[PDB]
């Protein structure tokens, strides 16, 4: 694999969405037969619906090259190896927060300067105005302090993640409601307990005169240590709640960003085309303050459309079938027929070019990292001047925390 005449990095970013779609949402009719529970497949490498066998088997290739490796010898190369690597948290609480600042700015404030289908911003500070706004899978809260310090006053927050070691850390934002399920402070904070989603549906519906917030942003994974291919597998469940939520609490014309991982499976493609269904336009995108070695991506989705609740009530019944199959030997594993998606064929187009080009990019970045754990002298001599360029690019003050 050669990594080495790749193209210069850069603070220019291109995007590339979904077309439009040009059909009805589905109905609870046509739904009926689409949600399909088979045996539990804990399996990756034949997943070639949506990518090339070489490519998939390449990328899989690549991250087992690092099993026998010590992790903190890996990432120290990283470090290097990253052009983008320098930009960090700035002077947020983390990383995180700089890819929502990173994308707030690519897709054009859509999130902080929310505008009706026309063109006209929804929010007039100079009214006093609310920005209202949702973040679940989001402990420590760097997507919310970014939002937070972009609008500086007149944004109300609503937030949900589990209990613990990465619950919200308020007190550590630069400068919100988070709620855990059950009133107040009470819960576990768990998203795919289906208690959980109805309670904070009601909470945020409740908080904004039953309309919803203007975007909702999930950002949600866990560790994957010792299994890292099965990674999508593994957090199938969440995915799916997270676009769950999306359609449980977002206003129409509103807007949702959610993290995934690789997007292989029929289960997860699947998904991803009912969010095409729903919404406007749909993009999949993967920011450079997104480390470029790894499976992750942004799925972004603009103009949620009216009449999406048979594809919300759908997903609640999946999920609540996710958690009866738990610890047994099947599992859902489709949600839409791949004969319905491939029969989008501009849809399917779109999806197969973005698996196989992320797939490209990401098998030259971990041959890259590989290389430069094995030489220690190679560089990214531009790192401090790409960090400079997109701070001024996306408006962060070159600033460090007190
Ligand atoms: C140490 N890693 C990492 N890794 C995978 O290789 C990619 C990059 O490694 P990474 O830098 O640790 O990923 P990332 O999610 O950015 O790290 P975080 O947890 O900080 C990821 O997709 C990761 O899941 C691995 N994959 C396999 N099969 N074996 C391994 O030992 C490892
Ligand atoms: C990568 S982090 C989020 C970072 C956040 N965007 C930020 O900027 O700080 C993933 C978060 O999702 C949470 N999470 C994982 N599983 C969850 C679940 N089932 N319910 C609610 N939160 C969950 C994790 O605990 C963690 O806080
Ligand atoms: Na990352």
């Amino acid at each position: 694999v050669d990594w080495r005449d790749e193209p210069e990095p850069s603070a220019c970013e291109q995007v590339s969405w979904f077309p439009e779609c040009t059909t009805e949402i589905p109905d609870t009719q046509e739904m009926s037969d689409w949600m399909v529970v088979g045996k539990r497949k804990m399996i990756i490498e034949d997943e070639t619906e949506f990518c090339g066998e070489e490519l998939l088997h390449s990328v899989l290739q690549c991250k087992s090259v690092f099993d026998v490796l010590d992790g903190e010898e890996m990432r120290r190369a990283r470090t290097r190896a990253n052009p983008y690597e320098m930009i960090r948290g700035v002077f947020f609480l983390n990383r995180a927060a700089m890819k929502m600042a990173n994308m707030d700015f690519v897709f054009d404030r859509m999130f902080t300067n929310p505008r009706d289908s026309y063109g006209k911003p929804l929010v007039k500070d100079r009214e006093a105005e609310l920005l209202y706004f949702a973040d679940v899978c989001a402990g420590p809260g760097g997507f919310s302090e970014y939002v937070l310090w972009r609008k500086k006053w007149h944004a109300k927050g609503f937030g949900m993640t589990l209990k613990g070691p990465n619950d919200f850390k308020l007190e550590d934002f630069y400068s919100f409601e988070p709620y855990y399920g059950e009133g107040g402070i009470d819960g576990d904070g768990d998203i795919t307990r289906p208690e959980n989603i109805s309670a904070f549906r009601n909470f945020v519906l409740d908080n904004t005169d039953r309309k919803g917030v203007h975007f909702l942003m999930a950002d949600g994974g866990f560790s994957v240590e010792g299994q890292e291919n099965l990674q999508e597998i593994l957090s199938k469940q969440l995915l799916l709640c997270q676009f769950l939520m999306a359609l449980s609490i977002v206003r129409t014309g509103g807007h949702f960003i959610c993290k995934t991982f690789d997007l292989f499976t029929p289960f997860s493609v699947g998904l991803v085309y009912l969010l095409y269904c729903c919404f406007e336009r749909v993009c999949l995108f993967k920011p450079i303050t997104s480390r470029p070695a790894n499976s992750e991506r942004y799925v972004v989705c603009k103009g949620l459309k009216v009449g999406i609740d048979d594809v919300r009530d759908y997903l609640f019944a999946v999920n609540i079938k996710l958690n009866q199959l738990r610890n047994t030997d099947s599992d859902v594993n489709l949600v839409v027929p791949l004969e319905v998606i491939k029969g989008d064929h501009e849809f399917t187009d779109y999806m197969i070019r973005s698996n196989e080009s992320h797939c490209s990019l990401q098998i030259k970045a971990l041959a890259k990292i590989h290389a430069f754990v094995q030489d220690t002298t190679l560089s990214e001599p531009r790192q401090a001047e790409i960090r400079k360029e997109c701070l001024r690019l996306w408006g962060i003050p070159d600033q460090a925390r007190v």
